[PDB]
């Protein structure tokens, strides 16, 4: 329900736009060549300098639900992260690495969650040497016209699946959902053992047609 | 019996992330920026110094008879310019183009790439996921991972295979063999998640997630039934 900020325009970026259609958004970014394309999909432009702690005051980034920074190298953007925290030491920061060496460098000066680019496409080429079934997977999951989406269902509490296995639950047999994984704090664990059981607040991620999403999340609520 | 001849056209960090996972290999890089040279050979590449562009020096990369041929150039313009280039010289080598912008992926398919990777849109749609926790950008960038305990791998099914003629419900993959079946594909086409009466056909690909001892478990149970 807050707004999420953006430090830096890129190509990521322009991605995120697209995908936060709805949500409000600002854009703090120096190159005022981007306004009018700001604008257009449906984001706030706020012009100054990222790095310049003043300037991410007006983006107001305290009471932020996130911030997003994808600045020109990790020299300005761990500057950026600096620059955050500074002013806000609990909201959460998504960074994006360019070179695999920074990754270290930018969690430490407190960013909750790094992504790299340039490695996941560089490990999905790597992998696409004879077919490409790897990366079709990747691109199909994370789109929004794919048949099977990948979406992350919470266990609430009271949820009739408390202190189930995963063996017992049997929800692939009964929702059509795969779970690929349960994640809880900054944890996460893929293919879960037959004998791990299920606790409220565990996060469920999983791949299925939006029907049987629907029968899972009706399968995991309170019995009532 | 080995595959022996990956050719690289261009140098960014993608395509150094991609020396890193084909160790072992034998891959030619080429480029005209001759910075690289000593970052190439300390990766185990050999080294070519020309441009991507020009169809002679593609020869010299030995385009010709390679087993994929992976082009990252600097715009999505040079890009296909060295794809017309690679197909003007061998017409059934498969490809595989980075590509910058969103715009661009149909030109470059056009022109001939066989797979399309786009890291700036599978960044940008993993930002927009990781606004509340990150656990699909974790488990994107872990499944990628030689280190995880869990590995994404590529299952051929054989001719013979005991599974040829079974569905999916019947087959009880999981349940025997403890991999988790994600996907089946053939030629140029993946079946995510695959329907309960899907059959299995020889030459099929299970891209399946598992423990290395959930995948060998797995092998010997798609094994020809006749050895
Ligand atoms: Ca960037
Ligand atoms: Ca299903
Ligand atoms: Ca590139
Ligand atoms: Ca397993
Ligand atoms: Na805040």
């Amino acid at each position: 329900s807050r707004h999420v900020v953006i430090c830096g325009w890129s190509e990521s970026t322009l991605e995120c736009l697209r995908e936060l259609r709805g949500s409000e958004v600002f854009v703090l970014a120096e190159d005022e060549n981007v306004r009018k394309k700001v604008l257009r999909s449906g984001a706030n432009f706020v012009h100054g300098d990222p790095t310049r702690v003043s300037d991410l005051e007006k983006a107001n980034v305290r009471g932020a639900r996130a911030v997003i920074v994808d600045l020109e190298s990790d020299s300005e953007t761990i500057h950026c992260i600096l620059g955050i925290r500074k002013i806000d030491e609990s909201v959460r920061i998504i960074a994006e690495a360019q070179r695999y060496e920074n990754i270290e460098q930018l969690r430490m000066a407190g960013a909750d969650q790094v992504i790299s680019p340039f490695v996941i496409s560089g490990r999905l080429m790597s992998r696409s040497i004879d077919d490409g079934y790897e990366a079709m997977f990747v691109q199909d999951v994370l789109a929004e016209e794919s048949t099977r989406r990948m979406v992350e269902v919470p266990i609430p509490e009271g949820s009739k699946l408390e202190g189930v296995s995963v063996l017992d639950a049997d929800i692939h047999d009964v929702t059509g959902v795969i779970i690929i994984g349960v994640g809880r704090g900054d944890e996460l664990i893929i293919d879960p053992p037959r004998d791990y059981s299920f606790r409220a607040g565990d996060i469920i991620l999983g791949i299925g047609k939006p029907e049987e999403i629907e029968r899972l999340k009706n399968y995991i609520s309170a019995l009532v």
